[PDB]
Order: structure tokens, then sequence, then C-alpha cells
């Protein structure tokens, strides 16, 4: 046969809220994004994964939906979304939008509907309960603060969400209901979309009678929230009366679920969804309560890789990132973001991603190197998570403001929120006028004006990458071994294909260190490298490597 275009292409994910202002007002839109998408052409991305670009009120920056048929006031018009799909194709590109179905805003028509009394015919849009023992329905917490059942006066009902009090969860139970969304799913497909991602699809099955989490459910209450006993039926329902008639890739965020589920959602006869974004890498070192982070070690790395890679099985799929608009800065995270290091860590981590087996997401700005940002008050954050986090553990005298800031400087998914940084004018040419989020001062040398005509810059680097990850077939879907699991110090493994085979190296290291490949095997060839000054000799059976060193050899 042949494998699906989506397993080979690259594809680059763009938060339009922070990637370009076309008109001053401080937020990205989408002639911004149209009028870069040269630039992306150019670094060699296939595909474009765009976050929510709906009508929002904005408590949770796109996630919460007012209208699933209009696009986003900040974002511009219709006829731009329409204009910013035409521009694509001219340049054979795809885009791939966020879909946002657990929850709707409260502001949506079906919630203001829904809420006003016990007897309209929305009420079960939604999930609405008496509270018990004076107390809510149950012990359900929220992802963004409290309790996950807030009371509304009109009836004296409690109404369910996961999220924000002002993200209802939509109710799946209701058949109305899922066929208004699939109604919703087509008039986007309809308009010629390449793909969907689904936010949050292991959480869409509630579980019946809402019982309490037990004491131990209640320490990682995220995994009962994705065990709701229609989950798989529903998904497949959504295959069957949408999917199946369209073209277009599917890819779910698989949140808060133990990746043995994994292979539920991904594996292609189950007939559910293409492709997997899971979370167990990017949150491989954060603690349960999402805002500490435990220490780790590439080995820890590496043996999740290997387990992520290992259930795709023969049939699944998955996605590899190392950043998203959900998490720390990729370099700062996984790196080194020292100002002499950060370079060549980012490099290096450039070349673990276009190397891995799955369909590589680059996060905006990480072509370029960008760093967390220096948070300096709790004020410098604007994710509603981080409200969240001061009301549970500030308010309730768990830990300190202080304590807080600290740790959450360095998790916080506004560190990937910051503008991305076009070059050294004000603002690093983001927008003429106040940015919605402060950019980071970084940018008077970290900016892809300066590094577009560097050879030597980290944007040339993974552009060079991309173009040799298109170039070679066992790169994108051949096999993938982990030399060896137990190593803290050197990443090293193959990809291969019809013979060929590949070995990647990378020194997660800032000292020199040295690398000895398996029996047998030696460098036929030396694809490329970072922070190397010499390649291997043809035949050689050992790599001496540099501080964050790394390559991509054709072995024999
Ligand atoms: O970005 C968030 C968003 O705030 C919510 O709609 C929930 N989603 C699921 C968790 C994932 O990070 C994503
Ligand atoms: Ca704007």
């Amino acid at each position: 046969p042949g494998a699906p275009w989506w397993k080979s292409a690259v594809f680059y994910q763009v938060y339009p809220r922070s990637f370009k202002d076309t008109n001053g007002d401080g937020i990205g839109d989408f002639k911004g994004l149209t009028e870069k998408l040269d630039y992306l052409k150019g670094l060699g991305i296939d595909a474009i994964w765009i976050n929510p670009h709906y009508a929002s009120p904005n408590t949770d920056n796109g996630y919460d939906i007012s209208d699933y048929r209009e696009v986003m006031k900040e974002y511009g018009t219709m006829e731009d979304f329409d204009r910013l799909m035409a521009e694509l194709k001219k340049r054979g590109m795809r885009l791939m939008v966020d879909v946002v179905i657990n929850h709707s805003s409260d502001q949506h028509e079906w919630f203001k509907s829904s809420r006003a009394s016990k007897d309209n015919p929305y009420r079960d849009y939604y999930f609405w309960r008496d509270g018990k023992d004076g107390h809510e329905p149950n012990n359900y917490p929220s992802f963004f603060g409290g309790s996950a059942w807030e009371k509304d006066p009109v009836t004296g009902q409690y109404y369910l969400h996961y999220f924000g009090r002002q993200q209802p969860d939509l109710n799946w139970d209701t058949p109305k209901l899922r066929e208004e969304l699939y109604a919703m799913l087509r008039f986007w497909l309809d308009k010629g979309v390449s793909g969907m991602r689904f936010d949050t699809v292991a959480t869409y099955s509630k579980t019946p009678g809402f019982p309490d989490l037990t004491p131990e459910q209640m320490k990682n209450f995220a995994e009962a929230y994705t065990q709701g006993p229609n989950l798989h039926r529903y998904l497949q329902e959504m295959h069957e009366k949408v999917f199946d008639h369209y073209d277009a890739v599917t890819a779910g965020e698989i949140f808060g679920a133990p990746l043995n589920q994994v292979p539920l959602f991904i594996d292609s006869r189950r007939k559910e969804l293409d492709m997997a974004f899971t979370f167990d890498l990017i949150r491989y070192d954060r603690a349960l309560d999402r805002w500490h982070t435990i220490p780790r070690t590439l080995a820890d790395f590496r043996q999740t890789i290997d387990k992520v890679d290992a259930i795709a099985g023969e049939y699944g799929w998955n996605t590899f990132f190392l950043g998203n608009h959900d998490n720390p800065r990729a370099v700062s995270h996984f790196g080194d973001d020292r100002p002499q290091w950060r370079e060549a860590s980012a490099k290096a981590l450039a070349t673990v991603t276009l190397t891995q087996r799955g369909t590589p997401f680059i996060f905006q700005g990480d072509e370029l190197g960008m760093t967390n940002y220096p948070f300096k008050t709790l004020q410098d954050f604007d994710d509603i998570e981080v409200k969240g986090f001061f009301q549970d553990y500030v308010e309730t005298g768990k830990a300190t403001a202080e304590e807080l800031l600290t740790n959450v400087a360095l998790t916080s998914r506004d560190n990937a929120r910051t503008p991305f940084q076009w070059d050294d004018s004000a603002n690093a040419g983001f927008t003429t006028g106040k940015p919605w989020l402060k950019v980071n001062p970084n940018y008077t040398e970290i900016n892809a004006a300066r590094e577009i005509g560097d050879p030597k810059s980290v944007y040339s680097f993974y552009r060079n990458l991309i173009s040799i990850r298109h170039e070679t077939p066992a790169l994108s879907t051949g096999s993938y071994r982990d030399i060896d699991p137990s190593n803290a110090d050197v990443y090293a493994y193959t990809r291969s294909q019809d013979g060929e085979t590949y070995l990647v190296v990378v020194n997660f290291k800032a000292e020199p260190r040295s690398f000895t490949l398996p029996d047998g095997m030696h460098i036929a060839e030396t694809l490329i490298e970072s922070s190397s000054p010499a390649a291997p000799a043809a035949g050689a059976a050992s790599l001496e490597l540099q501080p964050w060193q790394s390559g991509i050899y054709k072995v024999k």
C-alpha cells in the first residue's frame, strides 16, 4: 500500500492570539497568520494546527466557545478565515482546527436557554443536578479552581464544569446534543478543513449517578474523568456519522487517561481517531498538582517516549512534540536556556523532534529558540489556571503566594503564550500596539529576522532538519529502537525501513561524552550535526561528542 499523508507530514502549531497582530489591538489575528504563510512554507511546514478560532468570551483563550459557527471577533471575520484557507491551498498546505466539544462557553445560546428553567428543551444539553447535604452534588474538583459544580439561583440546581466555571460541560448522553455537534463538524468540514483535533476527548462520557470520587481517585481526579462508560461508543458514533464521509485526519487530545487506554482511541481498526496527543512526555516531570516539578533525567525522558511509541502498535499512530500552548518552552523545559547553551540545546532538541517516530508538531517560536518568560509577580500571569492555583492553594493556606510564583513560573502555560518574536523592532514586531501579554525581553537577540539569513541559526537548523526528514522515509514511518533505555547522558536510537537504517545520537549533557555504536554497526554517512567540529569517519564504530551535540547518521 502507501501511508497517509499525515504520517509523513511536519506540522506547526499556531496560537493565533500570540502569533501576529495586524491591527494594533495587541492580539494576534488571521490576517497576521495569512501574512506569514510564506514564512512557514519557507520553513518547510506541510500543515498547521491552529488553536480555537471560534466566537469566545476568552475566559480560556478560545476554549470557551459561545458560537461554533462564527469566527472569534479578535481574529477577524469568516471572510478572513476563508482567505486564510485559500492562501494555504495556494501553497499546497493543510489546515487542522481545534474542536472543543467536551464543554461550551456559558455564553453559548444553548446554555442561556438551558439554564432559564428546569423544563426547556435544552435542559439536558448540560448536566444539572441537585446538591446534597446542603453542599454540591458530589466531591468533583475543577481543574481551574474549587468545585466542578456551580449553583444557579434561577433553578436551585448545580451545573457541571470540569474546567472553568464559565465552561459548562456538554451532555453527550443526549442524542439531540450529539446530533447538533455532528452538524456543527460538517459545517467546518464542508468548508474544506483537512484535520480536526479534539480538546480533552477522553472526558466526554460522564459517570452515571455522579457518585463521589474515592479518596484514592481524588488524588488523580483527572483519570476518573476519563472513565465514562460510553466514551468509545460515542467516539465511534461520531466517526461513523461524520468522518466516515470525509477525508480529514482526526487527532485526539487524550488528557488524564492512562497510557494503556490510548490504543482504544487510535487503533485504525476501531474507527475512532487517527492520531494521539498524550501528556506523558511533556508532563513527565510534573507533579500531580500540576504546578510543581519533580527532578527527572534523560533515562526517564527516553523510557516514557519508549512506552508511548510502543502503545501505538501496528495500527496506531502518535504525534510528537516538545512544546505547545499548555506548557513551558521546550528549550527551557528539556534543554538548557542559559545564554551559553540555549542555541546548542535548542538545536539538539530539534534533532530529537524531527527524528521521532510519529507526526511532529513544532510549536511557534521553538524554531527560534524562545524561552520561558521572567515572571516577577502573580499579576504577570494572564492564565485562568494560575488564578485557580491561588484559589486552591494560597487562599486555603496550603502555600504562600511566593511559593506559588516560584514554582508556577517554571510550569505555567503563559511561558508559551508570550508574543512570537519576529524581529527587534518594538514588541519584537508582533504588534504596533500593546501586546496582550508582555514580550520576552530576550527578543533583542532571539528573533526570526536575525536567524533567517544566518545559516548557523536555530531556525536554519530546523529548516535543514525538516528538509532531511522529508527526504528520508525511515525518519517518518520507519521503525524505532532505543539503543539504551537506561542511559542518562546520551540519547541514541535507530529508525529503519526497507533495509535502510539511521542512527540518531544526542548528547543531553553540557559536557563532552562518548558513544559506542551497537556491536556490528558502523557509520556510513553523516547527514547532519549540531555543535560538532568534525563528522565521524566512514566506518566509525564510536563517536566523540561535544556538550549538547546532536547528529543523524546513516549506518551500515
Ligand atoms: O488548553 C486546555 C483548555 O484550557 C481546556 O479546554 C481543556 N483542554 C484539555 C486540557 C488541554 O490542555 C486543554
Ligand atoms: Ca489583532
